[PDB]
């Protein structure tokens, strides 16, 4: 059925209609995901994400168009994953607002944790693109949240960031309020890992909802 063109239009207006409660947003994103899966060459994911890159309402787009797609689909191909990753990370490091930066950080975390099987081909690459945010301190407080979450779960990114997170990051205001927390959690203490991505998805959905009422 997917190849028939008349269906494509129905999706477009539908996603346009999105910017609805959770039961409708989940269904729309599910339909988009199935459409991407069915047709890859003719309808790559790039088309539906390209027009909303401009800083007009991209915060809401990232909040309720990208996070649901990744959450509900977390067989996608490598190049589309690369395009999605570079698009999301562009916001943090332009080649700016606090809320859109937080949304982009959330997208970065979800992408990092879900696609651990295929993304790990370029861990070093990401470990190179992840220094600058801490170097120039983009984002008010979400940066510390990201770093402390990484330290807590300490996924393969933690493999490369251990030297940069101790020597060049340790050496008085609200920024340091939680600094002791992350520093303590960076110590070689007992490490209770999450059982599976399903457990983390609960907190992911909770924080997604909270950010939704935040807007």
């Amino acid at each position: 059925i997917s190849f028939l063109p008349h269906l494509r239009s129905l999706i477009n207006v539908c996603v346009n209609l999105v910017m609805p409660p959770l039961p409708f947003s989940t269904a729309v994103v599910r339909l988009v995901a199935l459409q991407i899966q069915a047709l890859k060459e003719d309808f790559p994911l790039s088309h539906v994400i390209s027009p909303f890159t401009n800083q007009e309402r991209r915060e809401g787009m990232l909040l309720n168009l990208l996070i649901p797609f990744v959450l509900t689909v977390g067989w996608l191909e490598q190049p589309e994953v690369q395009l999605l990753l570079q698009t999301v990370i562009n916001v943090l490091l332009p080649p700016l607002a606090e809320s859109t930066s937080q949304a982009a950080y959330l997208a970065l975390k979800v992408i990092l944790v879900c696609f651990e099987r295929q993304l790990g081909s370029q861990w070093y690459w990401l470990s190179l693109q992840v220094k600058e945010m801490a170097l120039r301190k983009v984002g008010g407080l979400a940066l510390w949240d990201f770093l402390d979450f990484i330290v807590r779960t300490r996924i393969p990114i933690f493999v490369l960031l251990r030297p940069f997170i101790q020597c060049k990051l340790l050496a008085n205001h609200e920024e340091l309020s939680a600094r002791q927390h992350i520093a303590d959690q960076l110590e070689r203490r007992f490490i209770p890992r999450p059982l599976c991505k399903s457990s983390l998805i609960a907190e992911f959905n909770s924080e997604l909802k909270i950010l939704k009422e935040a807007v």
